[PDB]
């Protein structure tokens, strides 16, 4: 395969840590958001038309029901005035319609059946998404911070990573070197071996004159 | 702004606790029935909600802690930074007034 699959890694790598190098995590995370919520809406819509099928089922039972109720009321009209044979053949569609009817309901009860999980399904899922951008926030929080703790850090006296620090602590060393400079002009010069001499002949003077003045109570 | 929703919620599903006895007094059993489901299903996203609030509070935490120290951390840059800017009002005195003993004239 070499010869052929390795050219492939090779450039597909090249263009892969072009594309991930060219990704802002702030603008790339807002942007992460807007498309999650995009077959949101035909969850919506599908959800709205499934509710209106069953609901149309279950209007035209009712419509048969009273439709029913109306012919079964026509029979009894029959059964006073109209004729007898009229009267049968209108309980003979009465029953039916009646039948239909029925059996029609029986159907309705599996129609109530699937609405039911269909309607539990969406809730679920509108619950998800919801969490989802809580925690979304959150952590576009945590990125904030990451900026500021990233783009203030290398302040420790142990290293100067940051430009700011960096000229801090150069110039730390720039005025130690002046004050060790400056002050190197005095052993230089022969009055060293002088000041050290008089600091050892009175460092016991001090306190024998304490003393002294102590005694002298 | 989590956890005012958090609150909200809380706040409304009593309302709705509380129409649902509302509805277990005049309204249907059905009714009461679906308005308890409703209820139940709040409560349930609520006690989630507030199991991610626990997190919530603990990472604003070790966020407030972080920025305490860095605070105190530039302070005391700054109070460095003023005794060593007088080191160097010192130096210039020094180095500006030096070259007076006898063994050496660097100084015109």
């Amino acid at each position: 395969m070499g010869l052929f699959d390795r050219i492939k890694r090779v450039v597909s790598s090249n263009l892969n840590d072009l594309v991930n190098k060219a990704e802002d995590p702030e603008k790339m995370l807002e942007q992460a958001i807007l498309e999650m919520q995009e077959d949101l809406v035909q969850l919506r819509q599908g959800v709205a038309q499934a509710i209106a099928a069953q609901k149309r089922s279950e209007k035209q039972y009712n419509d048969a029901q009273n439709e029913i109720n109306k012919w079964q009321r026509n029979a009894q009209l029959a059964l006073q005035k109209g004729d007898e044979n009229l009267a049968r053949q209108a309980l003979e569609r009465k029953k039916t319609y009646t039948d239909t009817s029925a059996a029609l309901k029986a159907s309705l009860d599996t129609q109530s059946t699937q609405v039911e999980t269909l309607k539990r399904n969406l809730i679920q899922l509108e619950s998800k998404i919801s969490e989802a951008k809580t925690k979304k926030e959150m952590l576009k929080a945590r990125i904030t911070t990451a900026k500021a703790q990233e783009q203030l850090q290398g302040m420790v006296r142990g290293m100067n990573t940051s430009s700011a620090m960096s000229a801090f602590e150069r110039m730390e060393e720039k005025v130690l070197m002046q004050e060790s400079r400056a002050q190197a002009l005095g052993e230089l010069a022969g009055a060293d071996l002088e000041t050290q001499f008089a600091q050892l002949e009175g460092g016991s003077d001090v306190d024998d004159e304490l003393a002294a003045l102590k005694a002298q109570m």
